[PDB]
């Protein structure tokens, strides 16, 4: 009764995450594999994140409390669990805004289901700059994006998590490719041990 | 430009609370103060908390911080606020229904408005239990009720806090004497330093 892997995929805005979560979930599905996206506007909780920046930092870690449940039984199922953005983006997010130290962000989020794997999709602040993604004001904030690597590279100092850089700035199918291996090898292997608890 | 004392009345269920909390606001006003109870129902994230208990834990603290806006512009404006209920109530209730450590349940509301005065009304737990307020199982539970208790003690070590335990098993009037000298004392003295932040 094999769990499934619980993977995560990191890194600044448009470093190919959405791109690159939907491209895993189908190739493992061509595997039992589902996709999960942080935040997650269909609940309740994910309703109102649709203003007191404390308030929204816990709204975002109660939207990734809520989905617990669900993670737990999907993994306990044998079904591998793909998720754009976690906890990390949570700290990232908070700390770009910069009012709040590392510690206070990670606190909440403490005890979540533990990934498998986390999947840092890196590449140069630039070249990200230069990607046919707008929509948010946040993408041309320089300092932002320099703030939010900065806490990126913070939280990829624990050696307890298993962090994967991967070359972002590489084709689609590049990406694709050693991702997949990364993912597969995760599957086999990191699903001996139990499903373990983020930061404790 | 005197600003205002943030007071909070805190205690086991029915240990008079609401009763105290209107008594004192409607007795300075008889001075400047506002009564605020948390849960704040009226809010987005109120109504949310009109079921994964971490969640319920961080809509119970963003409740509170979507508030801290007008907690820090009714206390400049020299308001005093009387709160019914606070983070102290927060850790108790979660620590109460027991699978979470006290150091994960106080740090969402770390950093909020510090209290002047955390008024601690105390009275024997089978005192509370033979009171005439009903509409809540766990008003029943014995062993929920001791944990709540347990929890409001270990919170109440901390030093930093100016708390002031008053004997909650008098009479409305001498309970309301000893809780309404308190609150003046704060008004007078405790405003003289700029407010502080909670547990930080
Ligand atoms: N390898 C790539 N090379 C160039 N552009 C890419 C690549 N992967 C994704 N993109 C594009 O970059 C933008 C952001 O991709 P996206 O998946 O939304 O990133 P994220 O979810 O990390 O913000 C999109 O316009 C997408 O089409
Ligand atoms: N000093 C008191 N002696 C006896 N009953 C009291 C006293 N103060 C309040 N009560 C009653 O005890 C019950 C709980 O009071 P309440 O203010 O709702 O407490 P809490 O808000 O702490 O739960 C109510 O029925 C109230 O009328
Ligand atoms: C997980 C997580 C994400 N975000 C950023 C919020 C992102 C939501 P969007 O900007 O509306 O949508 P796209 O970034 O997908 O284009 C955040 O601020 N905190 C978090 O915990
Ligand atoms: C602050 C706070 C309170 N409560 C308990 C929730 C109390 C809300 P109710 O039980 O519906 O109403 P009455 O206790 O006033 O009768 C909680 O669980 N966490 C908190 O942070
Ligand atoms: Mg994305
Ligand atoms: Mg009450």
């Amino acid at each position: 009764a094999r769990r499934g892997a619980l993977i995560v995929l990191e890194g600044v805005d448009r470093a190919g995450k959405s791109t690159q979560s939907r491209k895993l979930v189908e190739a493992l599905c061509a595997h039992r594999a589902e996709l999960l996206r942080f935040p997650e506007r269909s609940t309740e909780i994910g309703k109102l994140l649709s203003v007191e920046d404390h308030s929204v930092h816990l709204l975002f870690s109660a939207n990734r409390w809520e989905q617990v449940p669900l993670i737990k039984e999907k993994l306990s199922q044998g079904v591998t669990l793909v998720v754009d953005r976690y906890a990390f983006s949570g700290v990232a997010f908070t700390g770009a805004k910069e009012n709040f130290s590392l510690d206070w962000c990670k606190q909440p989020d403490v005890g979540l289901p533990k990934p498998d794997l986390v999947l840092f999709l890196q590449l140069q602040l630039a070249d990200a700059a230069k990607r046919g993604a707008f929509g948010h004001e946040r993408y041309e904030n320089g300092a932002f994006q320099e703030r939010a690597l900065r806490c990126f590279h913070q939280l990829m100092k624990d050696t307890t998590l298993n962090w994967k850089m991967v070359d972002a700035s590489k084709s689609i199918e590049a990406v694709h490719e050693d991702i997949r291996v990364l993912s597969e090898d995760a599957i086999r292997t990191a699903t001996e041990k139990p499903l373990g608890e983020l930061w404790k």
